[PDB]
């Protein structure tokens, strides 16, 4: 019997400096590093496709 | 003692459409019109010219 060793699941670092395993429970709960004010969406299709 | 036409002033639109003729009283009672969320300022410069 082969012995599988184990590797430990790393955590990522989310805001405030708390560290999750999944993004999404760690954005969830603490949310993105950095902060910015907002997305100014440009939408190139048809009017379908902008509806 | 010629004539002098007056030519009334023009008004610069602002935000809810209301119109004022001095663009920065009109700026601080209503605003600009497209609401940008933020400006993500990017500087380029020496320690002393960003502090």
């Amino acid at each position: 019997m082969k012995e599988l060793i184990y590797i430990e699941e790393p955590s990522i670092l989310f805001a405030h400096g708390q560290k999750c395993t999944d993004p999404r429970d760690g954005l969830a709960l603490f949310g993105p590093l950095n902060q910015i004010y907002g997305i100014k969406s440009g939408v190139v299709g048809t009017q379908k496709g902008l509806q």
